[PDB]
């Protein structure tokens, strides 16, 4: 059809680990869904000792917002580049085809926007990231990198084709940060992204992260920023690595329901304690809380979760099921 | 119900590769099942040039011993943790719901024990391990894992529907050890557990094992403990990695029916020649052997199997067919 | 039945990522498919800056070439050694039952030749790959390996159970080089394979490639070798990694139907942007080409991809769909 005839629609992107309202179930036709991203380059603090990167980000945050459509939506997507920033960025969606996923389209200069449009002709979570022709590691690997959702119209099935139904949602993007390191291990500090970029390359070429966060940070899905759930609540934590692979595991749960490779055509995985999500994919998990207190949800390579970073938690509220769980002789010396 | 109502057994723990007897089929109905388990810390030679670690493990062995149970069954544990020993200990199972998998509420000191129940409500295979808060990946990189597997109350069922059984089951745990090393490359001794931690964090946070085993040690599976079967028996191989991915393959043969992410409700994958199992996973394969003769069982990263140590072997007893496979011209000079 | 009184048919192998000539449906009824492969060792020039290591061959190529058969074809291998080589070798076939693979069967040293025969019982893509007692990964890690397709015998189906025909087949192999360094950090350079071998396992054991590649070199499926296509048509990539996991994403494109790992008797999965192939596996994508242009194929680690080499190109031909994708604003300062 002609898509000047189509409803358009504005969203405003919110923070992770949020998501901007949608709805499940598509209560419109196919739309044109408006979206704009304002990439900022910006120091980042990642850990506790105080370690500072040159950030490269959509919206400002590590990772970048997630953005939620319907299949057979149009995704349009004004992309600024500000003339505050040092460096050429463009976008890459995994959920759309043709032109290197937008790549080819949407180079942008410091001082320069574009718009893209593209159709969300297949349902599932999505990597978008950063690629800009010979640098393209280096701009994922600083934060420049997010995920699309792509609902079914009709909304998530279970394995049996029944409805699911989340009543929260949560984006969790892994980062894989490579600081370069001087010749006895400390990291270094920049002045701006671009006398970094040899280092930069070669402590990638390591292969081996110096940091491993979510949500940009160590810590940074904890404390006054932990997730939250009600006993009950059923919840959709949608996790994207854009670059490297991931093992997510909520630890005193489960995922119910996981699509770990994260395309909604397919039948989920159920009952999964752990589950793979290969670098470059996003994947969502789906799970009703059943027992109230600290979960914590990480990377179940530990040391990546524990000593790298990769770990955040859920507060839940709610009643204790003794039934499911009890202490029936607490720690004691006999 | 009330659990006070249902029947008990208990169980007496055999050590790995060997599993407990008990039954695929339920022959009764839900059941406390009651295990006791005594943690050692204690030194271990893990490779055949003589490197010693402090292991710290679960009933003595690395891996922990698997428990088995039935869906919808408490397991009732008692974990014991001796006065002999140095450090804090605690419990994670993956197939339990609430408090960190039990970590909340099993810490045990050194001169203390505990007892917890839980209600295992999904069928599979999963990881247990120690997880002792701001110490985790440490004890489970020292041994201290094992995995529990949770039969659905009619055992396990093909792609279709229909039944398998197995004939003999094993249990694999393939662990991932970080020696740390002096300045050009030696393994280090320690007298105590503790005087290691530092540099046992800096090991892991290189990403690079030193040391990739099955049951504990360089060639445990081998030679007098090769794993065994006869031509025309069903094996379950039941594999875990609580810390690290792995990709276990059966040289000469396949997974007939694998779980790669371990969790029977989902169907098997069918004729897997090699399966990825995430860290903080178990998996299960079945195998029908159909060949005589000795095969390895392995990592399939390579060299993660024959340098590092991820490697054991089946000797199989029975009749050659020569239809499956042939020597035409045997190896000659023309 | 008697196996004399099957028809043969010689088949001559071509070099990746191109396959030699077969039929997706099988015309014949089972067949013994005879296939010949002359083992060579030789100098081969991996990177752009002329690094060059003794590469360990099937049939002069890195990956060796992909057999095709039918299940339940018999696969009689031909494999020579000639006296121009140093080394002993063999080959184990994922796909064979039994024997090591055919390893324990098939070890010729320099001037000797073998003949093997196996049926090939299960449809699926698998590795091949030589695999000498005590030296392993070494030759596995010299490009000593390529893969076998098993075809279904009324060929590939979807989920629904529907055929799926591709029009293009393409074989990527990729491989993992683990090329020694002096003490700043050099490749170093040997006459014969045999002085290579401890620091080559010192090497291997750092898990750390130094380059994977595609096609036995960077850049080797790109400009005049870039792999093609045009708009509509169905294209198979088959990929394998002996070693190393792997994860393949077509940029700018999807696997509409992937068997991740490689196996025909599951349905695939669907609307995959990047899948895993576990170190040891074959995988396969199929995807119908809706947009012209280049396309990069990557392992969606980009580190991998993009410094140390797992990239590729496909040029595709035809007429661009603007309602796939368009730039609403081409990149300009307002
Ligand atoms: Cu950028
Ligand atoms: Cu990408
Ligand atoms: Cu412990
Ligand atoms: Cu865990
Ligand atoms: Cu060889
Ligand atoms: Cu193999």
């Amino acid at each position: 059809v002609d898509i000047s005839t189509l409803p358009r629609v504005k969203v405003d992107l919110v923070k992770p680990p949020f998501v901007h309202a949608h709805d499940q179930v598509a209560k419109t036709g196919p739309r044109v869904v408006e979206f704009t991203m304002t990439i900022e380059e910006k120091k980042l603090v990642i850990d506790r000792e105080g370690t500072e990167i040159h950030a490269m980000t959509f919206n400002g945050s590590v990772p970048g917002p997630l953005m939620v459509v319907h299949e057979n939506d149009y995704v349009e997507l004004r992309l600024i580049n500000p003339d505050t920033n040092t460096l050429l960025h463009n976008i890459d969606f995994h959920a759309a085809t043709g032109a290197l996923g937008g790549g080819a389209l949407t180079q942008v200069n410091p001082g320069e926007e574009t718009t893209l449009r593209f159709k969300a002709t297949k349902p599932g979570v999505f990597v978008y990231h950063c690629a800009p022709e010979g640098m393209v590691p280096w701009h994922v690997t600083s934060g420049m990198n997010g995920a699309i959702m792509v609902l079914p119209r009709d909304g998530l099935k279970d394995e049996k084709g029944q409805p699911l139904t989340y009543d929260k949602i949560y984006y969790v993007g892994e980062q894989d940060f490579y600081v370069p390191k001087d010749e006895a291990g400390n990291y270094k500090k920049y002045e701006t992204p671009g006398e970094a970029y040899e280092d930069a390359v070669k402590a990638m070429r390591t292969l081996t992260p110096t940091h491993i966060v979510f949500n940009g940070a160590v810590g940074a899905l904890t404390g006054d920023h932990a997730l939250t759930a009600a006993v009950g609540e059923r919840v959709l934590v949608v996790h994207s690595q854009a670059n490297r692979d991931t093992r997510p595991h909520l630890i005193g749960g489960h995922g119910d329901y996981v699509w770990a490779t994260g395309k909604f055509r397919n039948p989920p995985d159920l009952d999964q304690e752990t589950w793979l999500i290969p670098g470059g994919t996003a994947g969502a998990a789906f799970y009703t809380f059943r027992q109230p207190g600290v979960y914590a949800y990480v990377n179940h390579n530990l040391i990546e979760a524990f000593e790298l970073g990769a770990a955040g938690h859920f507060k839940v509220t709610g009643e204790w099921n003794d039934d499911l769980m009890t202490s029936v002789v607490k720690p004691a010396s006999m």
